[PDB]
C-alpha cells in the first residue's frame, strides 16, 4: 500500500478512458458505511466521483454529482438526492453514509449536514465490487462514458464499514480522519489507467 | 408518551402515505395559540409544515409553506400569508402565533418577526383535532396530497393554547421553551404511519 | 391625546375601507415641514404610506411607495421620485422634508440621505387637511383605491412645522425625536376606521 | 469668488434650460490637468457632468456618465471610455487627468484607479472655454439637450493645471483637497441660470 | 536591460499594431517553466496576455484570457482551459506553470490555484521565440488581431524555467518574487512599437 497523504489524483483531461481502480478486500456484503473524500473540479455537466459496481449490478453504490449544488447516491441502482448552496468553481469535502436497518443515507458537505434521506431499508450492499475514480462503471469494472467522466483533483478518500458519528465527519473535514477499514488514503491500493497524475495538494 | 429532545423525525422520502399523528386531549375550542418547531427541507416546491384539521372543516389550522420566503396561515379555511428573506436549503425555526380577539396572525422565522397579518377576528378554532406531520390533509385524518408532503426532518415542536410573548419565542428559539399544554416534544404522543424515522438532531 | 410609544398601527389586510384617520390642530398653509415614521410591509405593489389631501385638492402632501427602492412626494399634486437601495421585505425609517422657499424635498431612508429634488417653489400647502393612513385618499376624506392601500405596520410617527436638521432627524432615525407640533406618536389624535389593530412594535 | 465649502448644487428637475456657468480666466492652452468633484444622482439614463466648450469646438473637455459602472472622457471630441463596479444610486467621488505629452486619461473613482487610456497626444485643449455644469452643451455656452442633464447634486469642484498624483487623488477624495489654480470650490466664480438650489452637503 | 520596478506598460487603446516585444537569449527548448504577471484591463472580449510563438509555430506558449473567469494556456497549439471565481473590472496577478514530464498545467489567480489541467505530457516548447504583449501573434513575430489585442496595463512580469513552489508563487503574488532567468522584470530587454506608454503602476 501507498501513503498519499498531502497528494491527489489529478485526472487532467476529459476522457472514456483515464482511471483508478482501487482495491479492497471486500468480502462481507455491507451494511452501514461511510465514504469521505476532497474533490476540486471546474467541470458544470453532471460526473461521477466515485463508482462501485459488483457482479450484475451497476450502480451498485455511486456517488454522483448531478449539477451544481446538488449531489447523488445510489444504493443498489436505487437513488437519493441532496441540495446544498455551494460556490462555484470551489473545492469541496464531501461525506456520505448510510445505513441498511434504517435505509437513512446523510451527505456532509464541508462539514455541514444535509438533509436526510432514505432508500434500500434492509438491503446489503454487494461485496467483492470494482471500485473506479474517473469514470463512471455500467459494467463490472468497466463501460465508460465521457459525459460522466471526472475531470479534477481528487484526494483525502476514506471509506469505513460503519456509521460515523459527527464528530468522526467533521475530523476528516478539518484534515484528521480516523483510521479506515475499507479504504484509506494514507495506505492505498490502487492501480492508475490512462492519463492520471500524482500531486500535491495544494488547495486546502 | 415519549421524549424527543435531541432528536427529530425523518420524512425520508417522497409519498402519499408516509406521516406521523400527534395525538393532543384537545377538547376546547381555542381563542389563542403559539405554535414553535424546526424544520429543515430541500423542497422547493409548496409543502404543509403543520396540518390540524377538525370534523367537517379542513385546513382548520395550517401551516404551508408557498415558496422559498413565503409563509401562509390557515385558520378555519381562511388565509393569511407572509414573506422573508431566507436562505435556500436551510433549517429553518418557525413560531406562528394567533389571537381570536384581535384577529392578529405574527410568524417568527430565525427569530426575526415578520409582518403582522390578520384573519378571523373573533372564531375559535375547532378542537378535537386530527394534527398530522409529513402530509397535508383534506379530510378528518386523511385524503393526502404528494405534493403537498413534506420531505425532510422536522424537530422541537410545542404548542401553548396562548400567545408568547416575544422574549419567550426568543426562549423557543434558543432551545429553553417553556413546557407546551398542547403538544409538548418532551412528552409527545405519536403514531407513525409508514417511513417514517427518529434520528438524533445534527443541524441546529 | 393618546401616547402610542412602543406601539404600532397594523393593517392586516388588503382592503379599500380600512383606515386611520389622524386629526392635526392644523389651520395654517404649510410653508415648510419634516415628517418621519417607520413602516413594515411585504407589499410589492405601489401604496400609500401618508395621504394628505384638502377640499379640491387631490395629493395635497402624499408620500407614495411606486415598488421596492422608490419613494414619490406630492406637493399640490405635483410629483418628485427618489430612488435607494433597500431589502425587501425589511423594516423601514423615513424622514421626508420639504421647503417652500427653494421647492427642495428631502428622503431620508433608514438614516441615509437620498438625491434632493424639488418642486412646488413659492407653492404653500393648503391647511384644514384631512390626513389617512392606510388608504390613499381621493376625495376630501374618501375615494379610496385598493390597490394603493397599505397593509402592514406603521409606527413612530412625527410631524414638523419646520424642515429638520439632518442631525435631528438621525435622533428621529435613532428613536429620540424632538416634540413636534404637527402630529406626535407620543399625543396622537387619531380614529380607527374598520380593521386595524393597535399592537406593540417588536421590529426596532 | 464665493465659497461653497460645504455647500452643493442642486439640479433638482430635469429640464433642458436649468445649468451652472463656471468663469476661469484660462487664455492659455491647456496640456495638462486634473478635475474633481463629488455627484450624487440616480439617473440611469447617460448625463453629463462637466461640459467644456470652446468656440467651434463641442466637447473639447467633457466628462459624461454613460450608464451605471462607465465614464466618458472627451478631449477635442474624441474619446475614452472606462469601467469601474459601483453601487446605484450612491454619491460618487470622480477625478479624472489627461496628460497632453502621453495622451494618457486617468479615472479615479471613489479613490480607486481605473484602467489607464490614452488619447490626443500632443493635442492641446483650446482655451476661452465655457464651462456649464448641470447641461451637455453642443454650442459655445449652449444647445442643450434634456437627455444629457444632470439631475441630482454636485460638489467640491477642484481643477489644476497639471496630473495630481495618486496621493493628492487620496486627499481629495476623503475631503481635503489641495488649492487647485483653474478651479476652486472656496473660491469659485459661477452664475446659476433657472433651477439650481445651493445647499449643504449632506451625503458624505 | 531596464528595471521596470513600480512600472507598468500601458496599451491605451484598441488596434492591430501597438505592441512590446519581449526579448530573451533562450536557445534550448523548455521542458518546465513558470510564468507571473499583473493585468489590469475593462475589456470583456477575449485577448491575448501573453503570446509565444516560434518560427512555423503558433501559440506555441500562450496564455489568453477567453472570458470573465476563464483562462486557457496553449502549449504547442494545444489548449487547455481554467475557471476562476472573479471581479470585473478588477486588477489581477497570475501565475502559470507547465511541466513536460507530466503535462501538468497549473494557473494560479491573485494567489489562489485553480484546477490543475495537462496537456502536451513529453512535449519540449519550442527556443528562439518571438515574445510579444499587446497583441496575439499569428505568425513568428506578426500577423495581429485586433479583437484578440490588449487594452490595459501590464507590469511585474517574471519568466522562470522551472515550475516555482506555491510558497514562491505567493512571494511573486505579494512583491518579492524570486529572480528569474528567462524574463525579469528588474532586468528586461523590451522594444515599444507603437503607442505604448510607461507608467507608474498606481493598482497595487
Ligand atoms: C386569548 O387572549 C385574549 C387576549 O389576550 C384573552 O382575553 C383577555 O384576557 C385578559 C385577562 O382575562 C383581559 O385582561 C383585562 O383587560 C382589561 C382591559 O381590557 C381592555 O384592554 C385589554 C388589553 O389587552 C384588551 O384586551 C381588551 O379588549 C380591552 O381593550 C379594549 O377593548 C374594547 C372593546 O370592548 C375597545 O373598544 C373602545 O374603543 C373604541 C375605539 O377607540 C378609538 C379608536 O380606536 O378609534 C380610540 C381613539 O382614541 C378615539 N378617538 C377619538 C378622537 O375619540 C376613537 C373614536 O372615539 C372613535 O373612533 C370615533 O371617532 O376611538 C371606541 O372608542 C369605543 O367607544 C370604546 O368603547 C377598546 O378600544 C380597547 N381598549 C384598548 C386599550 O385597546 C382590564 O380592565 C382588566 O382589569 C384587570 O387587569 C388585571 C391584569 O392587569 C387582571 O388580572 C384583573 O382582572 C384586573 O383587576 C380588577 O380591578 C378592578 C378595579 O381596578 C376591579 O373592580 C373593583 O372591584 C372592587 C371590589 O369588589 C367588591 C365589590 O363588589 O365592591 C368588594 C366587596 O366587599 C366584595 N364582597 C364580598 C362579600 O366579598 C365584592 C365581591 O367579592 C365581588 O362583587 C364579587 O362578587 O367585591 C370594587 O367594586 C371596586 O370599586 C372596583 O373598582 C375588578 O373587579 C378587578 N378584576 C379582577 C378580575 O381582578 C384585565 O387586565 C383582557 O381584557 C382580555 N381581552 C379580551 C379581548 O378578551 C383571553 O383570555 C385568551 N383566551 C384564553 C382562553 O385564554
Ligand atoms: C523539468 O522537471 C522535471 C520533473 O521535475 C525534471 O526531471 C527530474 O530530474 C530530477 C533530477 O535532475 C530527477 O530526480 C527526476 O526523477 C526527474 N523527473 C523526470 C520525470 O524526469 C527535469 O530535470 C526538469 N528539466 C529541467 C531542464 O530542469
Ligand atoms: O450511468 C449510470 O449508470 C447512471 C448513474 C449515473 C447516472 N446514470 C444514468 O443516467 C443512467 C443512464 C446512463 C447512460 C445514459 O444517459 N443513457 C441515455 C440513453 C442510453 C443510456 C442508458 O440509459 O442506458
Ligand atoms: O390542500 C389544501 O387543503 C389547501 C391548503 C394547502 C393549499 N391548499 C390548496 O391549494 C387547496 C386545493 C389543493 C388541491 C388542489 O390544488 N386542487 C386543484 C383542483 C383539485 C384540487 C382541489 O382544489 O380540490
Ligand atoms: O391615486 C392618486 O391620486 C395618485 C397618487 C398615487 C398615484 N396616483 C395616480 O393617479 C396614478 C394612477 C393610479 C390609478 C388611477 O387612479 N387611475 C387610472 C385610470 C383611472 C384612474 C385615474 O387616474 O383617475
Ligand atoms: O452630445 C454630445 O456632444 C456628445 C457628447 C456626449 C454624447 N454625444 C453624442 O453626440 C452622442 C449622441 C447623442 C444624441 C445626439 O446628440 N444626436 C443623435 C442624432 C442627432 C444628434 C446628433 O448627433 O447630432
Ligand atoms: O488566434 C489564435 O492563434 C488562437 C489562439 C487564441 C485564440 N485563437 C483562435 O481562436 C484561433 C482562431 C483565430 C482567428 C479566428 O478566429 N478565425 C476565424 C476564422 C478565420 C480565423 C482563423 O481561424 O484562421
Ligand atoms: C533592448 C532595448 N530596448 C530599448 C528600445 C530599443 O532600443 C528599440 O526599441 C529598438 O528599435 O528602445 C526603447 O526606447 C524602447 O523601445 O522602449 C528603450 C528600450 O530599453
Ligand atoms: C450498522 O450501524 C448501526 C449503528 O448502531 C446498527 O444498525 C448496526 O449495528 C450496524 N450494523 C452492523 C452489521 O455493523
Ligand atoms: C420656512 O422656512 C423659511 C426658510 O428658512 C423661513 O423663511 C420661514 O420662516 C419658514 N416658514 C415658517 C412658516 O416658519
Ligand atoms: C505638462 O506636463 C508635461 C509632461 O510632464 C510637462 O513637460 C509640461 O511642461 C506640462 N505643461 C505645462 C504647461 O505645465
Amino acid at each position: 500500500h501507498t501513503d498519499l497523504s498531502g497528494k491527489v489524483f489529478v485526472f487532467p483531461r476529459e476522457s472514456v478512458t483515464d482511471h483508478v481502480n482501487l482495491i479492497t478486500p471486500l468480502e462481507k456484503p455491507l451494511q452501514n458505511f461511510t465514504l469521505c473524500f476532497r474533490a476540486y473540479s471546474d467541470l458544470s455537466r453532471a460526473y461521477s466521483l466515485f463508482s462501485y459496481n459488483t457482479q450484475g449490478r451497476d450502480n451498485e453504490l455511486l456517488v454522483y454529482k448531478e449539477r451544481v449544488g446538488e449531489y447523488s447516491l445510489y444504493i443498489g441502482r436505487h437513488k437519493v438526492t441532496s441540495k446544498v448552496i455551494e460556490k462555484f468553481p470551489a473545492p469541496v469535502h464531501i461525506c456520505v453514509s448510510w445505513e441498511s436497518s434504517s435505509g437513512i443515507a446523510e451527505f456532509w458537505i464541508n462539514g455541514t449536514p444535509l438533509v436526510k434521506k432514505g432508500l434500500r431499508q434492509g438491503y446489503f450492499v454487494e461485496a467483492q465490487p470494482k471500485i473506479v475514480l474517473g469514470q463512471e462503471q455500467d459494467s463490472y469494472g468497466g463501460k465508460f462514458d465521457r459525459s460522466q467522466s471526472f475531470v479534477g483533483e481528487i484526494g483525502d478518500l476514506y471509506m469505513w464499514d460503519s456509521v460515523l458519528p459527527p464528530e468522526n465527519i467533521l475530523s476528516a473535514y478539518q484534515g484528521t480522519p480516523l483510521p479506515a477499514n475499507i479504504l484509506d488514503w494514507q495506505a492505498l491500493n490502487y492501480e492508475i489507467r490512462g492519463y492520471v497524475i500524482i500531486k500535491p495538494l495544494v488547495w486546502v
